[PDB]
């Protein structure tokens, strides 16, 4: 069981700052991992694929990077519609697991 | 793209009452159905996969069912533990997308 | 005297949202279960007799099943003018006894 540990588990900043949020895996899952965004009382929104493509449709200010165990989020230019809860997904093997998921706030 | 689509959106109940909630795929998904519970303020941990199996550590009291499009998640005895938020996601095809979530709540 | 539950007491979708409503007979009752709907303020109305018989000029969308001492109401489309609280009542034996009721609202 792939387990997938998020830091940190809440920040705040303000617009325009470069936020970076990190997952990392207890094996390598070769690049299987999604980023999802979930805003307060919503279901998750894939964001990020295969560690570093956009789904189509996400702004470009949203990017994600790394390989083997240690995968990296990053948000170049926070906007105040960017409030909501973060997580990373492993989907290399059943059953998928979560990170902790982390708090992004504004101010 | 395959829309995912849940009811209801939020429940109220009994302890030991029967919960019955449903998601309908907007195309066969071939049972690449999951089905999630999520704490509040927590991830979302995987309770069902391949739509009707249960994951090791998984009380016997939930239960899934369906096939093709329509899907079923289960709570036979609703228990104070239960209180969370459910939710069903496909992954027969990326982007991988979540019905929108059901509140049970116990009255 | 016959015991029935009926599941859940409230619950909240959207237009269009599949609904499902559970009533469980303490004995068998024969298909003897009639479903009623009560708008706020109204008497109750029949919309199903003999388990999943419409009355006459009932809508299509709804509809009922079961047997023995489990039965189902359902709602495939939910509408504006479905908002009501919906009630299963076993007429196998005297004194007929109804379900504690299901609150349908929209969110």
């Amino acid at each position: 069981d792939i387990q997938m540990t998020q830091s940190p588990s809440s920040l705040s900043a303000s617009v325009g700052d470069r936020v970076t949020i990190t997952c990392q895996a207890s094996q390598d899952i070769s690049d299987y991992l999604i980023w999802y965004q979930q805003k307060l009382g919503k279901a998750p929104n894939l964001l990020i694929y295969d560690a570093s493509t956009l789904e189509t449709g996400v702004p470009s200010r949203f990017s994600g990077s790394g390989s083997g165990t240690e995968y990296t989020f990053t948000i170049s230019s926070l906007q105040p519609e960017d409030i909501a809860t973060y997580y990373c997904q492993q989907y290399d093997d059943l059953p998928y697991t979560f990170g902790q998921g982390t708090k992004v706030e504004i101010k």
